[PDB]
């Protein structure tokens, strides 16, 4: 908007000189008179104005970060992103030079960790044009609404060698690969809380006779996929364990349908020895909290009437409940606003034991649930509300004696 | 539309010295007099305004999606389209470096489908100058009519191998 203010001052004389000739006839009378006046004048004035154009209202500076959470660098980062208020968008942009990362390698940012976020400045090629809002987006800014930017594609190179010992960089377009690397792959995603993996692993196609892609399991893609350790049965990332038990899967409906679908003609029933196939969309998160009555343990609390003296558990040992467990969860450990799904591990060899969960969160409810003679998992999910709210109370009544192992508290999407 | 607000403000002070010299005969008599004036003024004033020019009275920007329902995919997405309003077409975009889908597989779109649509903003090369419409096509805007959308053609390339293993979609035009 364009600000003025205008300051004036004026001075001024004026001179009048003014003849008059009067007669009355009633007896006559003659009348003459002269004037004489001047007049002396100062003043001041302000003046303040404003103008606005209702097109290009006002301008806008995204700060913006890159991120590779792939298994190779990118060079010459170039993503193309959508800026969009209240369900329009306001603009499309693909970096230029100003914005283009040289280098992004795996499990890294541009700019890198200690440095400020970049500016998505301009829009145009030359990075010379700012970018506009008009009057009525402006105005929606100033209210609650706020834009959200999305990156619709990313541009960029790898590397080869050349005949001499160069790395060249330059023709070598990674947009040339995208299509056919996810036409050929499944994907796989390991969520760990804090930072998010994400692969693509090859698998045959259905029908095709020809297709000599070698066939292995989900576990096996796994293990490949983020380079895990396996100690025995125990698969192990970096130092969190990424075994089926261990983890929370989610697929999405297809993918759901197809384990479902092939896991009844197989033999000790387990997702990771499912075969991957193309088109899976196989997501793995950590859960916040997990204990498995053994070595491993990060609960806030502990939990009450644990009996560790057992063989009889899912991997080494379980938590005989005959009785009540019980466990605190302050609001401050546990993040507001957010989705979480309460899981673990059942088994009644008597089958007739029955369990009362109770989950104290922000709606108190509680539900009822009969253990099967071999370990089952079980899914119960909650919300919460605000940072400084009332703690999340879990107990676990059961009518006689139950093995319980693997329990985990894992946070899903928002609300 | 520009559109302006001024306000004003203004003090003054005026002295009056007047000497005026009477004589009436009918007897004789004679008048003398003096006067002195001072006035004191304040006002204030407002103004607002608004100014459009009616070649390019407003700017268009058409939020779209990119689809593929054939058997290949389509590298640097290039459409070009026509904005049509009443039976008049006010713009033939190519789309230019911000508009470009890099990657069109068969039975996808671009921008993906969770995400928004794109902004066809600009109109020339360098996507700095924005689509205009005159005066008489913003009074038809507010009113029922409606700007349809046409693609007249769309520019793309092709993959292929070249003599090493990499593959290459840079002069490979589909046209």
């Amino acid at each position: 908007e364009h600000a003025s203010s205008d300051q004036g001052k004026t001075v001024s004389r004026a001179t009048t000189n003014s003849k008059t000739d009067a007669n009355t006839v009633g007896s006559y009378s003659h009348t003459t008179d002269n004037s004489t006046a001047v007049q002396d004048s100062n003043g001041e004035s302000w003046n303040t104005g404003l103008s606005i154009n209702k097109g290009e209202s006002a301008y806008i500076n995204a700060n913006v970060r890159y991120y590779n959470t792939g298994t190779a660098p990118m060079y010459k980062v170039t993503p193309t992103t959508n800026l969009v208020l209240d369900g329009e968008t306001l603009a499309t942009i693909k970096a230029q030079d100003n914005q283009i990362g040289n280098n992004l390698s795996p499990n890294e940012t541009y700019p890198k960790k200690g440095l400020s976020p970049l500016a998505l400045n301009t829009m145009d090629q030359s990075n010379a044009r700012l970018i506009p809002i008009n009057y009525d987006q402006l105005k929606k800014l100033d209210s609650g609404k706020q834009i959200k930017l999305e990156t619709t594609q990313v541009s960029g190179n790898y590397g080869t060698k050349n005949s001499q010992g160069q790395i060249i960089t330059e023709g070598n377009s990674w947009s040339n690969y995208i299509s056919q690397i996810d036409s050929v792959s499944a994907s796989i995603i390991l969520d760990t809380g804090s930072q998010t993996f994400e692969r693509r692993v090859a698998a045959k196609e259905q029908g095709n006779p020809e297709d000599k892609t070698p066939e292995i399991t989900i576990g096996e893609a796994i293990k490949k996929a983020f380079s895990a350790t396996k100690n025995g049965e125990l698969l192990y990332f970096n130092g969190i364990p990424i075994d089926e038990s261990c983890v929370e899967l989610i697929f999405d409906d297809n993918t759901s349908e197809i384990i479902k679908e092939q896991l009844k003609y197989l033999d000790d029933k387990k997702i990771y020895n499912v075969k991957l196939e193309r088109g899976m969309n196989i997501l793995i998160k950590v859960p916040s909290y997990f204990t498995n009555f053994d070595e491993y343990n990060n609960f806030p609390a502990s939990w009450s009437n644990i009996d560790t003296k057992n063989q009889d558990g899912l991997q080494s040992v379980a938590n005989k409940l005959s009785g009540e467990t019980k466990i605190i969860i302050p609001m401050s450990k546990l993040k507001p606003y957010k989705r979480y799904v309460f899981s673990g591990y059942s088994k009644d060899p008597s089958t007739s034991n029955s369990i009362t969960v109770n989950i104290k969160s922000k709606e108190q409810k509680t539900d009822y649930l009969v253990p099967e003679k071999d370990y089952t998992k079980f899914s119960y999910e909650f919300e919460t509300t605000g940072k400084d709210s009332s703690d999340i109370e879990i107990t676990l009544t059961s009518s006689g004696v139950i093995f319980l192992d693997n329990l985990s508290i894992t946070e899903l999407n928002s609300t």
